[PDB]
């Protein structure tokens, strides 16, 4: 009874202080974990710089933007897609920034997504 997408504020994070660097250590792994955290509001985005993805570990979940002309309520629609080793699992649109647990960093800024369950 999963609504098919889910209205977000998520922390925005500056790398250097991202505590826990992924969610774990597969594919299947880490968008499972990555669904849990946002479900249990501890989720943060990491926005992608030079510099950024040398410094969180693989494997790393992507959201990115599933469509272009419905932004809900200020909420734009997106998805996770899922890298390891330069393949990636999903194919979508740009991306918003990388998804890694949150444990209390102060964020730098908020970013509304409507993120699609499954
Ligand atoms: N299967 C599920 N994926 C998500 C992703 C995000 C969320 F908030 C809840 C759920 S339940």
């Amino acid at each position: 009874m999963e609504k098919t997408h889910v209205q977000l504020s998520l922390p925005v994070l500056q790398v250097r202080d991202v505590l826990v660097r992924g969610f774990g250590d597969s594919v299947e792994e880490v968008l499972s974990e990555a669904r849990q955290h946002l479900k249990d509001g501890t989720c943060g985005l990491v926005e992608v710089e030079k510099g950024v993805l040398p410094q969180l570990e693989q494997p790393y979940v992507f959201i990115k933007r599933s469509d272009a002309r419905t932004a809900p309520h200020g909420h734009v629609m997106v998805e996770l897609v899922a890298e390891l080793e330069g393949i990636q699992y999903g194919r979508s649109g740009e991306t918003l920034g990388v998804l890694v647990p949150h444990v209390g960093e102060i964020p730098v800024a908020y970013r509304k997504v409507l993120l699609r369950k499954n």
